[PDB]
């Protein structure tokens, strides 16, 4: 992708963000972005073409790999990414929607240019889709969290599967590719995961002291 | 690609600006970053249980005539033509809410992207034998002898990507339909 | 941002029937060719089986039966018919230092879009005469030296690439009609 | 990319617009697009009848010295030289497209250079290659290889096509590079 | 590209501009035109004189836990962020050169980056206990019998990129404390 | 669009010789490099041939001959050598929050000196490393665990030979720039 574009992309949901919501977005982009595309992608390239089986059996190899990796790691961090980064895409092109109309309503100037660059604030129908798109956020993180976890029975990958699935005779000893490296990356990418959830929830208690403590 | 998305993100209603960002973060991004390293070794990997010269290469054609990532790139090429069609259409009128001549291109635009939508779903079904691929394919044509198997490569992850593709079109359907009431009810009352 | 620059300079200089006939030359032929079709075309010759034992001869028939690949050929089509559409657009910003169509370039314009229609049913009638036909064969023999007797060989991909070459045929078929009518139209007013 | 071919589109003669054209849309564009994939199994497609070790590597390395796209890749760096280096050339003495004073000599000097680099390249593909078509089978024996070894050629045929078509465009560039040597040639013997 | 180099680039100290030079020109460049691909082949080019199927794979995670690669680019990653970090304090106060709360961070910023940098050569140390690669690792993990002999791809050309980057590294360290130095001259020792 | 910019700045500051010695490295180092030479050695290992049947000979084999790339040593150069043009951008910007005078004096004629001794270290480097400038089709080694001595083939050695050729020709061109513009500095100065 054109890394001009990627500056006005990054650029845009950066000015219509709060003072945490920056903090945010760098963990997100410098994190987990950058890790899954230029280290993280290579390490799951050889996943099946590496991985060997002790069998003679044709389709053997193909049913065991199967069986044990149903989704790719890399696959579901990028499913994951894309779900968590799309509410916060949609609330911030509602602020730059309400900071033109503001600015459109004035003329149909230099002071609603002072306050939108001094800092966000979340007031009126903002405050509805700011608070659920955080919601949003912190169940999609938990509930991919559960998948990894549920899926792949830990963070730590194995070096050898024991697979009995047809058309495999008795139980066949296979081996995976890079497990070691693989169980680093699983294991950096669910606490980076943590520190993102922690930050949305510490988000919506600054909102909840607002509208609560402030009736 | 900004100013693409500029474009059509800036003539659409309420519903449309709903459908273009599930056609564009969910249907694109996922098969653009996602599903297309599912596919790369669709073929390399097809492993069948025969000695037979040739016999892997017609049942891998026979059992998979076009792949899964061609028909949805296939796919969003005719569901997205008409939202540009307007777009070209609408810069012909400025330059020589809807209504007038307008509104039977944005209607007729419409009801052509769900003819598309249901017709590639159609295609999808039939073909496939339903959402789910099978780990093993019978096959029995010449010149593999008599019945021979074969494996499909990675067929649990094609069947997660699969049901992904035809729930979110299948949610295009219901927010295109809907669009289509906010027009007739409005126009014929 | 390259792509869309070029694309609006072609747009934006067009009469009301070429800009649908430019919608179909990119969405359709372009995009098909490279999101789509040339993926389909990877492993043409690293899967195409032959059962024989002759050392050669598997290279040999490969090249009998493509003496060009279904992808190449398109991609010096989409050049060659997307040529003249230029080089209306370079010659056009001559003249400023010397779109109704009227004085001199009623010939360049008209020139073009006879041309376009030669490229297109000379590689259209290129297509037909190379491959027998728009649909591919499963089985191909060959009998060429080093190849002993006939020999059976399998291509990869057939009906993926039938379903291609039918999609890329028929909208080629409807751009010569598109060009036709557009040469209608100026016929009819110079005519009248 | 855009602001490169436009800069040198505004800065040349009526013909140098139609040269740019053939230089850019037809040798550039094929060969990235198509003619560049064509070779790319140049060697792992080329078969040998032998059972000699390293038999395979010397012989493609003597039939294929350079290869084809390698040989049309430094044609279209050399051949696109003087007329980028005359741009720099002019916009240094402008600030310190009819010619004037001493763009004469610099814009007919790189007319002739483009000339000699074309016809140079186009013997160099001549004298190396045997002609212009390439043989399915190729008859080697260099060491190690015992006697005559038969090798086969990937896609002949496909690369026959292109070689062609690559030749007959840059010969087009020479008919057109001459035409502007006539142009000026018949100017200054005027005057 | 550019302006996210000219924002950092216009927002350094004097030595600040050197330390950008380093990591971008050297760390960023290395790793991306020349490094990346001599690791390519780290596990298809890894050959074990041995017969047991599964005995290479685990072999070769035994002896690369992770790929030096893969560490420098965890390394870059982590090193970059304390400058961005003191960045959007830096922009904080912008929305209300050492002042009050900027001496607290780009101070704090600067010893980040010395410990993160020197965590990753101890790890580097450590783990591939020296930095030069071997040709031979012999290994015993299950399910190889005894002792196998396995060979590495390229442990020359790894050597020497490993030499360069911790070489180019070490000199970051002293940058970086030597402009640490700077800031305690004047705030601590001016008292 | 960005290289465009990148060299833009470099061009728009720099004296009447080192606009040669620019087009010069653009033209000819990197381009060649980045669009012919990079994938001549891409088969470097996975072709490279050994008549043996000792497991790991064809390893250590490798990396005894070819201890670094060519390509590998020459993307160093142009890092090492482009890198006094780009500091002199630095730390000219940074002094100001073609004539050369002043402090930039100093500078200027450091780094061209620096670039001299860079062009002349790699071009050592690949001398003594490669014991010339021709690669050789065969080499003979000996090293554990080859068995005696075996026999090796190298892959594409005349095509490498071809472009060791030229990558060296053209640095010795920039050695002669570099030393041309110290002796009008020189004379500008000494002489003056
Ligand atoms: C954040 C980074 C988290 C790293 C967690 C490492 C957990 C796995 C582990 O114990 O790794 C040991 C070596 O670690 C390593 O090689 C990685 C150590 C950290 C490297 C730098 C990370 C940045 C191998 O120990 P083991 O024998 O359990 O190996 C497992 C084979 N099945
Ligand atoms: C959107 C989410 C779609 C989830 C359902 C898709 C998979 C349905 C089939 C299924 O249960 O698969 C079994 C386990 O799958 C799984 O465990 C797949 C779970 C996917 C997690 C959600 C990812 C987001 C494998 O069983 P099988 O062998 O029948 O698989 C079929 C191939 N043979
Ligand atoms: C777009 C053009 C689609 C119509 C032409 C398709 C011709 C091939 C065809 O009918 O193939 C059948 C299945 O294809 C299909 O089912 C193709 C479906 C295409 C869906 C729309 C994209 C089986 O034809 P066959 O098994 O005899 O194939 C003989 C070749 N080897
Ligand atoms: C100028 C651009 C067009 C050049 C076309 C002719 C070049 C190749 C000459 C040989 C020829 O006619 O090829 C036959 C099929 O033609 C083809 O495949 C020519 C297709 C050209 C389509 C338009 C581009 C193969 O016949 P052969 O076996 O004698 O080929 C001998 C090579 N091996
Ligand atoms: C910073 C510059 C780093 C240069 C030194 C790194 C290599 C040190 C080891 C060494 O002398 O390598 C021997 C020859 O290498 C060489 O001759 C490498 C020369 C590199 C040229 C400088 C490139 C810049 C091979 O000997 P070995 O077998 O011990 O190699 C190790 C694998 N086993
Ligand atoms: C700068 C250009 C340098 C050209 C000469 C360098 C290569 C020297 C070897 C040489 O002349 O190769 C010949 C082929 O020429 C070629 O391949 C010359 C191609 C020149 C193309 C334009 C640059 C045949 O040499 P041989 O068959 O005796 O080689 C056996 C040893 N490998």
């Amino acid at each position: 992708m054109d890394w001009g574009t990627l500056q006005t992309i990054l650029g845009g949901v950066n000015k219509h963000s709060t003072s945490i919501g920056k903090i945010w977005l760098t963990v997100l982009f410098i994190f987990r972005i950058m890790i899954l595309v230029v280290a993280a992608k290579e390490v799951w390239g050889d996943e099946q073409a590496d991985f060997v089986c002790n069998t003679l059996q044709p389709g053997c190899k193909n049913v065991c790999y199967d069986h044990y990796f149903p989704i790719s790691h890399i696959r579901l961090w990028a499913l994951q990414l894309i779900f968590v980064s799309t509410p916060a895409l949609l609330v911030a092109m509602h602020v730059a929607y309400r900071r033109h109309e503001k600015k459109r309503k004035f003329i149909k100037f230099k002071d609603i240019e002072e306050i939108k660059t001094q800092k966000v604030r979340i007031e009126g129908s903002l405050w509805w889709t700011y608070t659920s798109s955080i919601f949003f956020r912190v169940i999609f993180e938990a509930a991919f969290m559960y998948v990894f976890y549920v899926m792949y029975d830990g963070f730590s990958m194995q070096r050898l599967v024991k697979c009995n699935a047809w058309p495999c005779p008795n139980t066949v000893d296979c081996f995976v590719s890079r497990p070691t490296e693989k169980t680093v990356f699983t294991v950096f990418m669910i606490a980076v995961s943590g520190i993102c959830i922690l930050l949305n929830v510490t988000e919506l208690c600054y909102l909840l002291i607002r509208y609560c403590s402030g009736k």
